[PDB]
């Protein structure tokens, strides 16, 4: 509460420049300070789901030693549209972890598709972050039907809040176990699907790891990243936007201007 939007920032505009609906919520985990700007509404995942895979497969792989060494074998029936590593072993097959890593730092539509097969689809990635304590998530559906982004639909969203709750836990926090969290961290690093985004708000000599999404309509796009500034605590945060026609187009820009609001909000001195 007393801690939530010390320093007010000018979201409701971007928005509007925007022609649709920001979502953002970020904390420094030092001091508990939060900005936060429709933050508990719902907004499409898209592929942002596909980091929470991730983590749920690593937390499945504290039970099930060897898990990420496992060899998938998957035929040209499974090579959904943008699936770019995946399709470059067809003929050999890719191990769980690879899968993992091609699933956040490519975004891999086969890949994750493979992996939510693993955990019982949709609602084993959902009951995992019921685990950690998530009542907000919730996927519903496969890639690329996830995508739809429907104005009002509930199913496969969750909101900026939950989302920086959620990677909080399982980037810094006790969700993982300490090896597993680590690499949940190095894949996030790892990402190349986010240079225009939350990272070009961080400047260049601090550490970030993300996961995107965008669903290709009704301006939803979105990007998640834990932030490490030299000298502080890190800050976690999530930015998310939709807009009301099918046909309005997301904005890199603006998710990359919104975050540069949220660590003004916060007083992380950065660009």
């Amino acid at each position: 509460h007393m801690l939530t939007n010390l320093v007010a920032e000018p979201f409701a505009k971007l928005e509007q420049d925007f022609g649709g609906s920001i979502g953002v919520y970020a904390m420094d985990t030092g001091s508990g300070a939060t900005v936060s700007y429709r933050a508990e509404e719902r907004f499409p995942l898209c592929s942002s789901f596909k980091g929470f895979l991730a983590a749920a497969v690593l937390a499945r792989s504290q039970q099930q030693a060897g898990l990420l060494d496992t060899p998938i074998r998957y035929g040209k029936n499974a090579l959904v549209p943008w699936s770019p590593i995946s399709e470059k072993y067809l003929t050999t097959g890719m191990t769980v972890a690879e899968l993992s890593a091609a699933a956040v730092q490519y975004s891999d539509n086969a890949a994750a598709n493979l992996l939510l097969k693993e955990l019982g689809g949709p609602a084993g990635l959902t009951a995992f972050m019921r685990s950690i304590g998530d009542t907000t998530f919730r996927l519903d559906r496969w890639e690329l039907e996830l995508n739809s982004a429907i104005p009002g639909d509930a199913r496969d969203t969750s909101s900026p809040r939950a989302v920086t709750e959620s990677l909080q836990k399982l980037t810094l926090g006790s969700a993982l176990a300490a090896p597993q969290r680590q690499q949940f961290v190095d894949w996030l690093k790892g990402n190349t699907t986010g240079n225009h985004r939350i990272r070009a708000a961080v400047p260049a000599d601090w550490a970030v790891g993300d996961k995107t999404g965008t669903c290709g309509v009704y301006g939803t796009a979105n990007d998640y990243a834990v932030v490490w500034p030299t000298g502080r605590a890190p800050i976690v945060l999530a930015v998310y936007t939709r807009a009301p026609n099918k046909d309005d187009k997301h904005s890199e820009a603006v998710i990359a201007a919104a975050a540069r609001l949220a660590l003004e909000g916060l007083g992380v001195n950065g660009q």
